[PDB]
């Protein structure tokens, strides 16, 4: 599929997925075509201006056409779904302007991207990124959790709050909270992988500091289990490990915890549970070890 610019009045790097790039001010860009068919994508910005801030839009082209539009008052590019696909097929398919496009580079024997979104889906995002408006869903670097709003004196509307699955970590009530989740994650664990890959992404990309965090709780949630399904470890060492090796090479004191991963080595010593994990972390990362 293809996702059209209507112009780019302002200098911002602009990417997809894992890819990135950067337009100038005043510059001939139309969008960026040739986009894979998958099942869910992201497009993100970031302005030359304000190198801390990155917004994006998590979509899926296959439930609608999308395009890109700048806005003046808010001074963000906005994403917005053409309704009438008439008119969306003749701005696109036209010849002259598709040669100011960017060609989605052929993934071919690499599955970075869907290694990192293998369960991730778009109804999931939209119960987590509170929107029911649009097909898409909007995460911005600076957007805080639930979780973190109501540890703060201050407070946030749940719309513009992460709302990810509060997990807690303590010693009444709320206890049995936690063992529940366990044994419904050992059968059908869509959810978990989802939301963990997910948290990932919007720590990692976006630089939200509140993904990070829910990303090690969830982490950490498994880790805490000296004996847990086999079935389970196979999937999630995999996926912890295609999530590490697009980590930086230099030790990243923020993005991953090291008091998680110390109780990962404990739980992961039997097989070793997390093999291809500890592996990928030992050669990137010479730190101690538990």
């Amino acid at each position: 599929n293809t996702v059209p610019f209507t112009s780019a009045p302002i200098e911002v790097t602009i990417g997809i997925d894992q890819y990135s790039f950067n337009v100038k001010e005043n510059q001939p860009f139309h969008g960026i075509k040739d986009i894979p068919i998958g099942h869910v994508h992201v497009i993100h910005f970031q302005h030359a201006d304000n190198s801390s801030m990155r917004y994006g839009y998590w979509f899926d082209c296959r439930m609608g056409n999308f395009y890109i539009q700048y806005d003046p008052k808010d001074g963000l590019y906005k994403m917005m779904e053409e309704r009438d696909g008439a008119k969306f097929e003749n701005i696109v398919h036209n010849f002259k302007e598709r040669q100011m496009m960017v060609s989605y580079p052929k993934i071919d024997e690499d599955d970075t991207w869907y290694n990192l979104t293998e369960f991730v889906q778009m109804d999931k995002i939209r119960k987590i990124v509170r929107k029911d408006e649009n097909q898409f869903s909007y995460v911005d670097s600076s957007m805080t959790t639930v979780q973190e709003n109501e540890l703060s004196s201050s407070s946030s509307d749940p719309a513009h709050s992460l709302n990810y699955t509060v997990i807690n970590f303590k010693s009444d009530k709320s206890y049995y909270l936690n063992t529940v989740m366990l044994q419904g994650i050992f059968k059908n664990s869509s959810n978990y992988f989802g939301e963990l890959q997910f948290a990932f992404l919007n720590a990692m990309f976006f630089g939200n500091y509140g993904s990070s965090l829910q990303w090690h709780a969830m982490i950490e949630l498994i880790c805490s289990e000296a004996t847990v399904p086999k079935h389970m470890l196979d999937k999630l060492d995999e996926i912890l490990y295609y999530q590490i090796k697009t980590l930086p090479e230099q030790y990243s004191d923020i993005l991953l915890n090291e008091r998680v991963w110390n109780i990962c080595l404990y739980s992961s010593f039997q097989k070793n549970s997390l093999h291809n994990t500890e592996k990928i972390m030992e050669n990137k990362y010479p730190e101690l070890l538990g």
